């Protein structure tokens, strides 16, 4: 590996120099002969053995004491010794509160696919490592939602449940986000509600949930403590801030009956710090408008929102070259942004977010020596080339602490 | 080993074995991916013969005559020719095969379902810039075809010692000049400001309009390049108007019909063709008229939004996005109305998915660069957005080469 790699911005001609990639610890999936940059992800018995844990913990503790300008100190050496004794005698170790907070913020700071990382150091960390039951998890999650929502002035936050021990006592949130709408596949094939959530909805109903069978039924929480079987809980509806979607010019848009929830809280990823694995760690921020997945709702039978909007706009839907899909996609995204701003719910448009990210990326190159960034996920899903990330070259690599994918729990769980 | 790629809308999984036959580096490593870097990075007798062999082998394998009589005879003939001349010459059949397969292997090209329909013009006998101009005129006339555009490539003599290169200095056969105004705005096409100044310094007398077709600057056998004017009756153009906004035509915009890329290098069996202009037809989003100045301060993007009376105070109004869609509607509407071949990004990406399926079935895979295949607008409502791809470098190939004015020893 060469010591300095350059990235160029082809609009501004600015060149940045990356050295931070020398600190990457996980494989990308690419090789010198093949690039897997567009692959989305390139057993339970296995937890870190003692001998695998030692070097990962040292690397994290070193990095932590380096960041607080205490590298090589008495404090640093005593912590190393203390961690090594814990691993020696218990096969694991416990993070200090300060290291837990540092590790969670840097897992976000290192998330190469996240365009909102300019915010990385303003993360509220909730330590739920004292949790023991699904009821306790529900309590912790309700407080998280209430704190993060903050009556529409959203605050990014993470709640960290106990780390993995032997792999048979994992804490898991089975939801993919804390707030999602149910989806119901009808006998004739059409979809009621959110088609993205049909499978998990079926699991909840299988587990005993009584579905209202509407378009916007907030799913229950499915929570697993200490490897036990997961248990169902209803989020108090007053904790779920929602926004009705309307359009600033099209009076008929509201008649589509659409709304969306304010808080994106992803809960099916894994947080890795110093070799420790926090398999339940829901984190939340606020939305970028393009993320809001209302366009895939069915309006009726075979017409989704995108098509219905085009019909109501009276666009020519016969030929594709009329760009009716593009026109309707813009109007939907205009409606989303206008509705959140009107109700004073935090949201960011893709122009502002990518513009902030470029400034963040420059600051990180200057102050940190690099900024891992996954162009394939950073560029927004519409109007790519008119955002400043499109012509920005990026280097992708995996730093630790990190957020990682993990198997869906229903595939791996051993039912009691 | 075998590698799988999933489409997350259709859940189709394809299995890639063809990447195993790749031997040029991508730029990535196990620890750093350079998928968004635009370019991450003469032949001796010893280097040449294995490359020539590999290509001859795959050629005779493709015509199902591997290990045949004529196959063995060709390897011996090529080997002897490298030994005595330090290079070798491709047969016409091989030249056509190689050119089509360089297109087939262009991982960044969404239009490759057409790869086998390519008219190849052998210009390896050319000796002078005048001859290059002749070959290029014939290429343009054939490819334009009164608006029924036909894909084509013209291939000039291969590199020898590196001091006698043939080069087309233009980036495309047809482009508009760009004039940086002391004002501060740009007259004409801002993307061509540098080459425009090189043409002026070379003696071109600029008309200083908005749509001045640049002269050809042609370099034969390493000599200094020479200027030529393409006959205007050969340059097919389309006035840009809008099917609903009658004021769009008042922006006075137009574009040329023939995209013909002339600054890339074609590599076949170890031989290097530094002058090989290739042309097809446009995808509507490629047409970079949005970056024109309408006045001394506002973009076509800004001018369109202004005439649509959009709110341009805040980005969240998405005025840029709205105007961008309307400019692309007009481009497509204008080419179709004038019966000039064009493809929209929905049809093109849809065709590319079908191309991938074909290629995985018959070839074992298809190298594809997601970063370049996804169109520059409305990405997620095209079928390629959710299509996983594998990117790898197969030869024959089209390659980047430095601008000739940074390497040329002037005399
Ligand atoms: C504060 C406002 C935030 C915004 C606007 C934002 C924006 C985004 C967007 C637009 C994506 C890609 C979405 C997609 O492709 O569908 C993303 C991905 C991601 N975000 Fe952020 N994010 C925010 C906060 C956070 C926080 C607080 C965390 C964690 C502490 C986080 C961690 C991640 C990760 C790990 C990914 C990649 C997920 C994956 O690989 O599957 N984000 N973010
Ligand atoms: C026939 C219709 C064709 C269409 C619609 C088409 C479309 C495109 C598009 C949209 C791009 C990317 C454009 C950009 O990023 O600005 C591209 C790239 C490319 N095209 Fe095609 N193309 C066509 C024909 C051809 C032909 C005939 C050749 C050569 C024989 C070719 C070779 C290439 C190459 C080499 C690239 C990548 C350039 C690079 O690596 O820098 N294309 N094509
Ligand atoms: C905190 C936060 C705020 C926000 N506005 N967007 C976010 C988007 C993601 C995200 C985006 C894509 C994605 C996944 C998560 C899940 N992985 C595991 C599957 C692949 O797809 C995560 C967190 C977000
Ligand atoms: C290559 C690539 C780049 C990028 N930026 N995002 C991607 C997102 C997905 C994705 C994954 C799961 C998913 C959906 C999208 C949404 N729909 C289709 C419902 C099913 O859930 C797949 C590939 C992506
Ligand atoms: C034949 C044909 C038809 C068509 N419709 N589009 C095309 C686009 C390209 C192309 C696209 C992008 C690009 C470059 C060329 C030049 N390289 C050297 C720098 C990187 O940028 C090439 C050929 C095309
Ligand atoms: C990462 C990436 C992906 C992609 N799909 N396309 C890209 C195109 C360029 C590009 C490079 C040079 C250039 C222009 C575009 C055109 N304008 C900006 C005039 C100046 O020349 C750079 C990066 C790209
Ligand atoms: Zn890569």
């Amino acid at each position: 590996c060469p010591r300095f790699l350059k990235v160029k911005n082809w609009e501004t001609e600015v060149v940045l120099t990356d050295t931070l990639h020398l600190k990457s610890t996980l494989e990308t999936g690419c090789t010198e002969y093949i690039c897997m940059g567009s692959i989305m992800h390139p057993r339970p018995e296995d937890v870190a053995t003692k001998d695998q844990l030692f070097p990962l913990a040292k690397e994290f503790i070193d990095q932590y004491y380096s960041s607080i300008k205490r590298f090589g100190s008495k404090a640093h050496m005593e912590r190393l010794e203390e961690v090594n004794k814990e691993i020696d005698t218990t096969s694991t170790y416990q993070l200090k509160d300060t290291e837990l907070i540092y590790g969670a913020k840097h897992a976000w700071r290192n998330a190469s696919r996240c365009v909102g990382r300019i915010q990385w150091s303003k993360l509220q960390v909730f330590d739920a490592r004292d949790c023991t039951t699904a009821h306790g998890m529900f309590n912790y999650i309700c407080n998280h939602v209430k704190y993060a929502t903050n009556k529409g002035n959203l605050r990014s936050a993470i709640t960290i449940f106990p780390q993995r021990t032997d792999g048979k006592h994992d804490f898991r949130v089975w939801n993919s986000q804390l707030i999602r709408y149910a989806g119901y596949k009808q006998p004739d094939g059409s979809t009621l509600g959110d088609p993205a959530n049909v499978q998990f909805t079926e699991i909840c109903i299988q587990q005993g949930w009584k579905p209202p069978r509407g378009r916007f039924d907030v799913l229950p929480l499915l929570l697993q403590a200490n490897g036990n079987d997961p248990e169902l809980f209803q989020i108090p509806p007053e904790l779920v801030l929602e926004v009705p979607i309307r359009h600033p010019k099209f009076e008929w848009f509201k008649d589509l009956g659409l709304k969306w929830y304010g808080l994106p809280a992803v809960s099916n990823m894994l947080l890795e710090i110093g070799g420790l694995e926090f398999s339940a760690c829901p984190f939340s921020g606020w939305y970028m408008g393009t993320e809001i997945g209302v366009r895939d709702y069915c309006d009726n039978s075979r017409y989704n929102i995108l098509e219905e909007v085009a019909k109501k706009m009276n666009l020519d839907m016969r030929k594709t070259s009329s760009l009716w899909k593009d026109q309707a996609l813009v109007e939907i995204n205009i409606a989303v942004l206008y509705s959140f701003q009107s109700d004073k719910v935090t949201i960011v448009d893709h122009h502002s977010a990518t513009e902030s990210f470029i400034k963040h990326m420059e600051n990180e190159y200057r102050c940190r020596g690099g900024c891992p960034a996954d162009w394939v996920w950073i560029v927004p899903p519409m109007s790519g080339s008119i955002t400043p990330v499109f012509h920005q070259e990026m280097l992708n690599y995996r730093l630790t602490p990190s957020f990682e994918y993990q198997p869906d729990p229903w595939n791996t769980h051993v039912w009691k």
